[PDB]
């Protein structure tokens, strides 16, 4: 009947309209001639200004004083702002709206049932990359709060029209160096190669271990990048052992308990934010099959197949599939032990449905990415692979952008 | 302008220029991507276009592009449509339609073998009677006694005013499913509603988990007619696990022959409502969505009991060990009966491969990711790091509306 998406879910047979996407106001990459959404990487005042007043109009709704004295007095300082000086700050509370928003828009989040319990930290005073530092161990230890992680992200200086943009070079707060070796082969993470290489560049002494922990790159305003080490005591590991094969803890595997993402763009009624870490906690699978088992990565399968005597001489015996469970259950019973935060797949696309019928009553629908929200193994033994999903991009919103280099 | 699909895994980038021969709207707008819908929401100028579209492919595919008989056959169309409204395929037309409707379908992981597909032409059909016997042949050339072929039967194409003809069922072979006075199912809680029809139409029920369904055809206008398999026509292979013994005893099984039914397909602007085709199946469609599906057969809890797993806690993993020992089971059970198979890792593998030729063949392959990567242990599969452009080329197969 109705002039939207009708969405379905094919285990429940319960249909919902997405209404949301109507408040779309940026294109992704499909047209009616070719869907591209498995595509990871898809390719002025007037423009700012209409993006500020869409923003501040969410923001006045939000707190429900829609078309108030406050909401008009509001927009009328931001045009002014923009008049004057080409560009507008958002008082704190509106920062701390729109960061919830970008979080609760993120089409490719599974997490985002806890979208309104985020820690926001206002470092738009930070002037130098000694101050980034202290804000981001400072971030770090909130995060971690010694395996009980919360929800955080830290908001550095917008970008500025002529002045240099505030960046933090590396990927992830925490990551393994990768370290190329003669023979062609890479000892570490071996998505981190670059940023390895950078870090050595601008002075790193490396080390030459499969999990030695990456320094920060970095970046204040048109300045070279400064290096900083972590204090190993800030930076949470767990060593990763099996409940029932006790051979699994003398390969050495461990991972660190903090997924932070440190380079997206967070942008906010035209004001974009270069610089704005944010981090929650791990879903296993990110770290037991994507981390630990892609062949472009740790690529144990075969190491952890061979120790549990599987035929890994044909694919009919189902050894990748056999030694990838156990390699989940491994980092799932490691993380439990050392009492540190994790979600295992079927929790997390669990409490994802419960986020999908809370954001149909409250908005009317909700962006997703299916590709992105199901997870790496047992797809369908979970309930989001049997749910039709609208993706589409909401601002606030965080995006990708180019690395500084 | 032209897609640029990359692989994550590999580094290597593609270009798909296959896209723009695509004349037919697919569900995505810029504004949302509507990927992962698993259903569409919903003259002579025309049909003579999608007619010439589809003799000037067959022509070059035999590399004839321009001859005299390339000339006179369009020529015959055009005098036929424009006399009639219509134009009938000649059959080595129709052989080749059919195969690049295979080649061109974005779901399909085993386009690998799309050359290799044994065609009847069944378009001399004139009652569900003579349906029967071209299924019932169709059943036997495809099974092989366990050396599964490739094969598709097409029936008579549709025709303005007059009824279709139809197979009901969505695939030649289906367990019933009876709803019991309890609200639960026994059997495949999938066929609740074609067991029900042929109930209703005279069959007589059993009341196992694994019978199988009679088939209802419909030849033009008339009532759908009831037809029962001969038993010894329908292979089926028990399931055992070569470690856990007492798999055995669960009483599981599984048919042969994948056929799917209730397609349409459509060459040259000509639609053929009935054109049941079959392959062999990948062991993850039968272990994990037809036996561990929450709404199918749902084995999963009573496989992790008898591993005596946790089931308390999502956190011991125990969904993904009973569907691994499930899926295995499949496999060794099909090897054992010696009937044709494919674990979904040789799959995804050959589907790379085809990807691969594809490029060099066409400028692209349309393929649709969300079907392609396995429902059990994606990102262990080539396929899961590989970017797919999806759209719809002509010749299809589309879906269609249920004859009821
Ligand atoms: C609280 C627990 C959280 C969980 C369990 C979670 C889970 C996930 C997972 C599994 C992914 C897929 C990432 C990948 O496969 O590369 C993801 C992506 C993402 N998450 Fe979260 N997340 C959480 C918190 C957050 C927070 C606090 C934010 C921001 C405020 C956030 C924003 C995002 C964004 C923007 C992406 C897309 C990143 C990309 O496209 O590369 N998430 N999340
Ligand atoms: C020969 C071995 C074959 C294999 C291994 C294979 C594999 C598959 C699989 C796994 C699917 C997904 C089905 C689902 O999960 O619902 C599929 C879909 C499909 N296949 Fe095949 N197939 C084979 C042969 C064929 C043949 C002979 C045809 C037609 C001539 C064909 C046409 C299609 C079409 C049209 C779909 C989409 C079905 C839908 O949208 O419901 N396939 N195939
Ligand atoms: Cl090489 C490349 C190019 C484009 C996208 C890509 C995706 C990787 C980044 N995706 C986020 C991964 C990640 C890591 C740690 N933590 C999170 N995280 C934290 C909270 N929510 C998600 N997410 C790779
Ligand atoms: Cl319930 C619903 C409504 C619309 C579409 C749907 C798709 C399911 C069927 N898709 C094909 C399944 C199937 C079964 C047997 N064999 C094959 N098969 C054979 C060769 N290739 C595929 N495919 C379900
Ligand atoms: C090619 C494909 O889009 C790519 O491998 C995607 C698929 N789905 C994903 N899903 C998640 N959560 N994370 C990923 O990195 C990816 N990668
Ligand atoms: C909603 C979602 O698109 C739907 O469940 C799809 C996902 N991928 C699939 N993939 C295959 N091979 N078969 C399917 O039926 C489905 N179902
Ligand atoms: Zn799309």
């Amino acid at each position: 009947g109705p002039k939207f998406p009708r969405v379905k879910n094919w285990e429940l047979g319960s249909i919902t309209y997405d209404t949301l996407c109507a408040q779309s106001q940026q294109d992704g990459p499909c047209t009616p001639r070719r869907c591209l959404g498995s595509l990871v990487l898809p390719r002025p005042a007037e423009q700012l200004l209409s993006q500020a007043r869409d923003f501040i109009n969410q923001y006045y709704s939000s707190i429900k004083r829609s078309g108030s004295q406050a909401h008009e007095e509001r927009l009328q300082e931001v045009e002014a702002e923009v008049a004057s000086t080409g560009t507008y700050h958002l008082r704190e509370s509106e920062l701390v709206f729109g960061a919830k928003q970008a979080w609760r828009n993120a089409p490719r989040c599974v997490g985002r049932i806890q979208w309104g319990k985020l820690q926001v930290f206002d470092a738009r005073d930070c002037s130098s990359a000694q101050e980034m530092f202290t804000y981001i161990c400072n971030h770090i230890k909130y995060a971690t709060n010694r395996g009980n992680l919360r929800s955080a992200i830290t908001v550095f200086p917008q970008r500025a029209p002529g002045r240099g943009d505030f960046r933090i070079w590396n990927s992830q707060l925490v990551r393994y160096a990768g370290y190329r070796q003669q023979d062609g082969s890479v000892r570490g993470d071996p998505a981190n190669v670059e940023i390895t290489e950078l870090c050595i560049q601008h002075g790193w002494t490396p080390g030459n271990g499969r999990f030695d922990v990456l320094p920060l790159l970095l970046q204040a305003p048109d300045e070279a990048p400064e290096l900083f080490v972590l204090p190993p005591e800030l930076v949470l590991e767990v060593p990763l052992e099996h409940p029932t094969l006790e051979w699994f803890a003398a390969l050495g595997l461990r991972w660190y308990a903090l997924p932070a993402v440190s380079n997206m763009l967070l942008e906010i009624g035209g004001l974009e934010f270069s610089a704005a870490p944010f981090s929650g906690w791990y879903m296993s699978t990110e770290i037991g099959t994507r981390n630990l088992c892609d062949p472009h990565r740790y690529n144990i399968l075969e190491d952890v197949a061979v120790c549990m005597d599987l035929d890994t001489r044909t694919t009919s015996s189902l050894w990748k599939d056999k030694a990838a469970v156990e390699i989940n259950l491994a980092v799932l019973h490691s993380f439990q032990l050392a009492k540190v935060t994790i979600v295992d797949h079927h929790a997390a696309t669990v409490s994802f449905m419960k986020h999908l019928d809370n954001e149909q009553k409250a908005r009317g629908g909700c962006p997703a990415d299916w590709a992105w929200i199901v997870p790496p193994i047992s797809g369908s033994l979970t309930p989001v692979f049997h749910q039709e999903m609208v993706n589409y991009i909401l601002s606030p919103a965080f995006r990708y952008q180019p690395d500084p280099w």
